[PDB]
């Protein structure tokens, strides 16, 4: 009835309800390190998340979503393969069953544990809605997560989760500071995509970092016990809600670094 990451619904059933599943510049996909281009001319990132301000955080069943106030320029990105300014609307992970799996973008094949998706829209287009309907609209930071260590920053968002752990439930979430998720280096790899859950859409900048950041056991543990349902329905354990890596096609991966 809806879309899903189950057996019956999954990212390979995607394509009956949402043909774009099979265009040309679908994501996520594999970084081949050996044949990524360096392209010199690649500015650096700016990323301006100072007067940031989070709203709140909910589960909409497939996975969860920190909200951002985007009605003034508040947290920023610009520069890097960017034109023009693209506003902070909301950040979510992908993550899995079992450590070894969880990111959606993959690097020489290898798979991490998560994947922190940053969602930003292009300004010049007004609204959100607007910029869905352009070449490049949006543009996602996507992170990459490993076990080891805890992470101190990602601590307050662990300590919620017990709020909204089934579909629909939503906690008040103010004064969260998002510079607290950034590795120590900004260095990247940029190709034209889309989004990785329907519709789709195939108006995405993916702005993948090289340097993963750390998170501990018990910090995944606790993503693991989510929901994919509602109150009240049987229950159905929220992990794996990554899709498959898709075709290149004609496209190339270009690194802002040697
Ligand atoms: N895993 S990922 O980073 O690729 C991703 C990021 C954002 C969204 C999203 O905002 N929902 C869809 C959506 C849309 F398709 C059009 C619109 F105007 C608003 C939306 F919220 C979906 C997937
Ligand atoms: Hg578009
Ligand atoms: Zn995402």
């Amino acid at each position: 009835h809806h879309w899903g990451y189950g057996k019956h619904n999954g990212p390979e059933h995607w394509h009956k309800d949402f043909p774009i599943a099979k265009g040309e510049r679908q994501s996520p996909v594999d970084i081949d390190t050996h044949t990524a281009k360096y392209d010199p001319s690649l500015k650096p990132l700016s990323v301006s998340y100072d007067q940031a301000t989070s709203l709140r955080i909910l589960n909409n069943g497939h996975a969860f979503n920190v909200e951002f106030d985007d009605s003034q320029d508040k947290a920023v990105l610009k520069g890097g393969p960017l034109d023009g300014t693209y506003r902070l609307i909301q950040f979510h992970f992908h993550w899995g069953s079992l450590d070894g799996q969880g990111s959606e973008h993959t690097v020489d094949k290898k798979k991490y544990a998560a994947e922190l998706h940053l969602v930003h829209w292009n300004t010049k287009y007004g609204d959100v809605g607007k910029a869905v309907q352009q070449p490049d609209g949006l543009a996602v930071l996507g992170i990459f997560l490993k076990v080891g260590s805890a992470k101190p920053g990602l601590q307050k968002v662990v300590d919620v989760l017990d709020s909204i752990k089934t579909k629909g439930k939503s906690a008040d979430f103010t004064n969260f500071d998002p510079r607290g998720l950034l590795p120590e280096s900004l260095d990247y790899w940029t190709y034209p995509g889309s989004l990785t859950t329907p519709p789709l859409l195939e108006c995405v900048t993916w702005i993948v970092l090289k340097e993963p950041i750390s998170v501990s056991s018990e910090q995944v543990l606790k993503f693991r016990k989510l929901n994919f349902n509602g109150e009240g329905e049987p229950e159905e354990l929220m992990v794996d809600n990554w899709r498959p890596a898709q075709p290149l096609k004609n496209r190339q991966i270009k690194a802002s670094f040697k």
